């Protein structure tokens, strides 16, 4: 079994026929085979053609986050947000938290299925930790200074060092059992009645159709298209169709205008539209095709269901007044957006593994480095996006609580279906060399210096934190390149 | 000899006739030793819930601490400076930097009394420098923003600069004579000399009872006492015992009442309690039980003295009017007030180290951390409540003035005494490994740090500095920590 | 051939003959041998008492330095900025850059000339670089906080890492043809050109004598004489030299005042002055004695020629007003002020080079901190004193229009030359181990921070950046010390 870069010095003929039957080029998870683009459909004589294109792909990609968070996941969370009457910090530490770490939970568990893999997924986990916890909190503090609330930020970063510790405990002993992600999951659990307990506690003490529904669709203002310049209309003829798509799409709940962006007919077809979405797109389609008894398939139950759902509430409300239950909608509109974000950053990641294997470079970084950049793409869109909104205590503590989230109930979860699935005893983690235990240090340190400097500050959270954290992940991202390429030999 | 960790595999029957047989397992300074207790005088079993025990004593220190220079250290040493009309740096630079210093020179004095430890007693020496004016000197700029005296800091760190060179050369020849000892002091006379000029030519330029005694003893506000919560009541109980003997110890002057905390009677008592606590604490009662010719002890001379003096002040001054006198007290209320520091920190190494045997670790390293943290502790806590009260020249000059100190005269009186004793012709400093080097380098940057970016700040010290230096020191730190573990080889 | 340090070896009569017939060690740009006038010409048992003075000689020097460009250099870059309407970030990029890089270009064409010294010139280029980048940009950012222009800014950086990885892929494959300084030349021009062409598309879219030469020639002002203290007296003193002979040679055209400092005897006297000087300076004569056919020499023709034109402006203008191309005066005042800082330089070098011939200073390191430190002092100096004028925008972006100017012109020009006049159709590119590597890590780190924080701080260039930038460049110079001195090894 040679290897799937091996293809590259291979003859142009045979290499389609190479990548058709060679397998450890075939990552799912997303939608289109690239090396199979690049190396069988594209003219064999245009390498780069398809590699310049890929790149604007990439960059439109980066538009795409760029939107779906700005538009429409921050205003269904804010609505959320203010309908139930959460303090910033319970917001961000659950339904930021689950938001922004399924994929990695995914990904963990991916990875977990594979014992020899164990040593990367823990790894990855570590560097997205790092990353989220220096860059994703400097560009917070940076772009929107603040005052952060003092004790739910100790609670969190005490619950997060000793989640960490734990981890770098069962590393050091090298297996983990059926006891420990037992624990890791009740400590979780633990972890959010603590959270609701604690809130609650605090909250006691202080005490006609066609024509709106085209204007609905309308994703361009003819009198401000009019005023804009040549290349602002050139990016607003870029965004349109995806403004559109994810209009017809997503729905999307604003306290802040009268009418609550309520739209009757466009939300009653949402309706049908959003759970199809759903069905039809998790786990790439396989409950979709799932057929109930052999007779009757999921997805039809789906939209019968849907479409009953929706004459029903065309029948009841008007279009006038929205109804009380309004605000559900919110949590829909949240859902299906917060998958628009997850498919988007698994491409994001199929072009970098891809082009990555034209420059065969090493896993030692390509799962270290590049993968966790991947997962933590969207965390930091949306963590930048909600900054930048004016919601700065949210996003910070999402920081911490989206983190305990991915370490816990992924590392748990995966040694327990691990454990569960191969009938053994207990999970061994081989560590690979000793840049897991640099990563391990490094974590740490942020940890001790975030734990040391917050407090220190009396909590008014400046630029200067995060500009020094900026320079910190820098410095250690420079350290670990010329220690991979042998100039540093530990 | 066997070592003193051997008693941990050794079996539990003859743990305690171990220790009480081995002279080693023996620390000096305490009024009560650990390891002892932990062994025969606990049930061999409940051995953590000691600890956790021990632990709790350790927080508890760290509050004794917390008052001590909260309400009477910081409050008589400003009535001291106000007193003389002194300027904020040159008491810095005397009379907080002696009382910082003095325990450092004790240590660096009981670890130059054999040859064998002038390593680890020149490399604590220099890890209390780094520690100091890298953390205190960041936490004060963060904690208060300021402006600094451009001369006397100019002064001062080129002065610090010049003694840690000569250290730096002495260290590099590896051995220290009579001269150098001698150079050692008369440079530091020479400093303090500077001082005193420079500081006299500025100015010229610029030109019934006893109700009241109970009354005085209570450290409980009634009114105050009700309305606060329950976490603070419980911690006002905590305190109170301490408070009281320190209240019945270390009198206090307040020059921003109108009466300046004159309690007559208590005034007179305290005349004679705080010589007798001086005589009898000092050098664990050597002086302590000492005889004048084998017929009157010193405490008894002590007391009389004291009972004459107070009767004649007793006899003199009346209730209405403080003496003018009156600040002279406040010297004495500043000496006790430093002792009640020192010993507090020396018990908190006690901790320190005995637990660490339990679970030992690399002394190399270690005797250089957590030895100059307990050493730098009082400082620590002296500086932070001197910057939060509203005097932020005072310790920032001190942060300066006092590492100048314990260098200079620890060095040059080690060396001179260890000469005078064993009729040397000189002093052999061996240097322990490449850590030592690592320290100067680090001191050597600080150093080099600060010295180009005040002056490049137009000597307004903003609260970057301070968390830079704190993200230094927490790098330089792990840095260390990896290089002892092996992680990194040099 | 015995190495030149070797005379420290050999016997004090025979020292200053085995100078004079020693080729190594030696150096020529400045107008004096200070190896000869230490071990020839002061008594040879007083080697410290010379020593001593040439510290105070390197001091005076930074005086000079202090004052060309205090009161000459940018006083006349403003006026010739302001007349000719150009934009703050035009000037830095254009004339800034070249009066800063003109010595650096010259010492890589000296050093490109042997093909053994080509890494050492690399080297040097890659450090003044880094240090440019980082401690004069931090400096900037601290004297005077300020907003940057984004575009320009942007602009810029992309330009300069371009160019810094073309370097870097260039010194990977270890050798450069004709096609690579042919296209770093063409790089650099389209660089201009495209500077041009944006700078002109932004903008139309917007849309008796003989008393007042004595008066001239006085730089004491006798009511500001009487005032000044003791040392502000001996300091004016020590400067009236060097002030009223760069009076004397340089004109200065300041546009604040209703006369624009026009002095129409000194003027018309500098425009012989002036130009003299350039052709019998530059060049140490090189083209100075240099002689028409033996018909004439070149100085004599140049004399000539000033007179005619003195003459003619002479019997051309009045005193009550100034002529019209007034500025173009200004211009001159520009050149022959940057030619002022640059001698001065290489003074500054010849010092600090000598006095190292003496201890056992290094090269494979040394050779690259103070040689590019000597190099870049004149740019810190102007930089400094651009921003505390109220300029920081110019001398930003000069920070890296400067850089880029360097590395461009000075690698291809070199290139060229040597490839011309050795008839060879490569240069070869010799690494000289690894610290050439860590150089071009810490610049591209220092690149990426840079990147990565300025957009990300809204353009608005606070303290806290240069202080960082500060502390990078501390511990960057700290390690590259740790690891010469084999305490790492890499």
């Amino acid at each position: 079994m040679a290897d799937c870069r091996a293809v590259c010095s291979l003859n142009t003929s045979d290499r389609c026929d190479f990548v058709k039957r060679n397998p450890d080029c075939h990552s799912e998870g997303g939608y289109l085979d690239y090396l199979k683009g690049i190396f069988c459909y594209f003219p064999p004589n245009l390498l780069p053609l398809a590699i310049t294109l890929y790149v604007f792909w990439l960059l439109y990609l980066f538009l795409i986050l760029g939107v779906t968070a700005a538009k429409f996941f921050c205003p269904n969370l804010s609505a959320i947000s203010t309908s139930l009457k959460l303090s910033h910090n319970v917001a961000g530490v659950t339904f930021l938290a689950f938001g922004n770490g399924a994929p990695d939970i995914f990904s963990a568990l991916v990875a977990f299925s594979d014992p020899r893999t164990a040593g990367l997924a823990i790894g990855a986990l570590f560097g997205a930790g790092v990353l989220v916890t220096t860059v994703v909190a400097g560009g917070i503090t940076i772009l929107r200074p603040f005052m952060a609330a003092s004790r739910p930020f100790l609670r969190d970063i005490t619950f997060y060092m000793v989640a960490v510790f734990l981890t770098f405990t069962a590393l050091y002993l090298g297996r983990i059992t059926l006891v420990w992600a037992l624990g890791y999951l009740g400590l979780y659990v633990f972890y959010v009645v603590t959270v609701i307990i604690c809130t609650w506690v605090y909250q006691r003490q202080r005490s006609t159709t066609g024509q709106i529904l085209l204007q609905a669709l309308n994703p361009l203002d003819y009198r401000k298209w009019r005023t804009q310049s040549i290349s602002c209309k050139l990016l607003k003829v870029a965004k349109l169709p995806v403004e559109f798509l994810l209009l017809l799409t997503v729905p999307v709940v604003d306290p802040d205008k009268d009418d609550r962006n309520w739209k009757r007919p466009l939300n009653c077809l949402q309706l049908v539209i959003s759970p199809l979405v759903l069905v039809l797109t998790l786990q790439s389609g396989v409950y979709g095709i799932y057929e109930i008894g052999g007779l009757l398939p999921v997805w039809a139950v789906v939209v019968i269901v849907g479409t009953a759902l929706a004459s029903v509430t065309f029948f009841a409300t008007s279009n006038s007044e929205p109804p009380r239950l309004h605000w559900l909608f919110a949590f829909l509109g949240f859902l299906t957006s917060a998958l628009w974000i997850n498919a988007a950053a698994t491409e994001v990641v199929n072009i970098l593994r891809s082009l990555g294997v034209v420059f065969r470079l090493s896993n030692t970084v390509l799962g270290l480095t590049l993968l966790a950049w991947g997962n933590s793409i969207g965390d930091a869109f949306s963590d930048f996006t909600l900054a930048r909104q004016g919601y700065p205590r949210m996003a910070f503590s999402a920081c911490f609580g989206g983190i305990i989230f991915n370490i816990l109930v992924g590392v748990g979860l995966g040694c327990l279906l691990q454990i569960v699935r191969s009938h053994a005893s207990e999970v061994k983690l081989e560590p690979d060399g000793l840049l897991v235990w640099v990563l391990a240090s490094a974590l740490g340190l942020s940890l001790v210096f975030s734990l040391v400097s917050v407090p220190l500050q009396c909590f008014q959270l400046s630029k200067a934190y995060g500009l020094c954290l900026l320079l910190f992940y820098i410095c250690f991202i420079v350290v670990v390149l010329l220690t991979e390429f042998g100039v540093i030999h530990l």
